[PDB]
């Protein structure tokens, strides 16, 4: 209708291709823009990666507190918290913090390592119901994101639904379900994206991404001032190999969604 047009006068504006994928909560409504189509989620993915090690703690109390080293071998591209603990050790609740929070690729990698590898982040999503999810790479390669490459994608609407599942379902137990939240809502990276084109007055938990392609995403669990909560995926590529990012596309798609 309305929302399905706005959103491709903002696609062929932007130059490249929009993946949205938002649920209404209060009446089960859907609004979906390429919501089968598979995209490369980059930072998206480690939401996976917490959860797979929030599941596992369900069956390991104490699991979270259990140290893990942090050493100089283990630094990659972009390593902002890990970097100043170089040579000691980082907890898993704080390696799960550093990666949804401050976007720690070597936290991302530490959490995959921890659950048997990148097929077995894809193995927790098959649990969940997502038959679409796949991580076959560690951090940093997992966001080349080669137009028709597709290692490391998933679809908007599988995302949405995962998410769902993970933030205000039953995938995870209540304990888990809450410090997801807790950590999503405490998201730095996320400012000048979905939650740039949404209300001040409302609360966002979220997790950003940003890969090859000009590849720009955003994951995220919208609370509206006093109403029931929405879940929110937008997707973005674009054609050029060293495009530069664009988090006003995501911004504006969650203004058309919502508005
Ligand atoms: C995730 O996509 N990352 C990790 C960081 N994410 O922080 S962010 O949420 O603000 O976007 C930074 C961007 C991206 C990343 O590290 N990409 O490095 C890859 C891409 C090119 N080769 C390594």
């Amino acid at each position: 209708a309305d929302v399905q047009q706005k959103l491709a006068e903002l696609e062929r504006q932007s130059g490249g291709r929009l993946g949205v994928a938002l649920i209404n909560t209060a009446d089960n409504s859907q609004i979906l823009y390429r919501a089968d189509e598979r995209f490369a989620m980059c930072s998206t993915s480690k939401v996976m990666a917490a959860a797979a090690v929030l599941k596992k703690s369900e069956s390991e109390p104490n699991l979270l507190n259990q140290r893990v080293e942090i050493k100089k071998s283990d630094l990659v591209n972009y390593n902002p918290i890990a970097e100043k603990h170089v040579n000691g050790t980082m907890s898993l609740a704080e390696l799960s913090a550093a990666a949804l929070q401050y976007s720690d690729n070597v936290a991302m990698n530490k959490l995959i390592a921890h659950v048997g590898g990148p097929a077995s982040v894809t193995a927790f999503a098959r649990q969940l119901g997502d038959e679409t999810f796949r991580l076959d790479r560690t951090e940093p390669t997992l966001n080349t994101a080669i137009p028709g490459d597709p290692r490391d994608t998933t679809s908007p609407r599988a995302m949405a639904q995962t998410l769902r599942n993970l933030t205000l379902g039953k995938a995870l137990g209540d304990s888990q379900r809450a410090q997801l939240v807790t950590w999503m809502k405490g998201n730095t990276t996320g400012a000048a994206s979905i939650q740039a084109g949404l209300p001040a007055s409302w609360v966002v938990g979220d997790k950003t991404g940003s890969g090859g392609y000009g590849t720009t995403n955003d994951i995220a669990v919208i609370w509206p001032k006093d109403r029931a909560p929405l879940i929110l995926v937008t997707y973005f590529t674009q054609p050029q190999p060293k495009a530069e990012s664009r988090r006003d596309v995501l911004a504006s798609a969650a203004k058309i969604v919502t508005d």
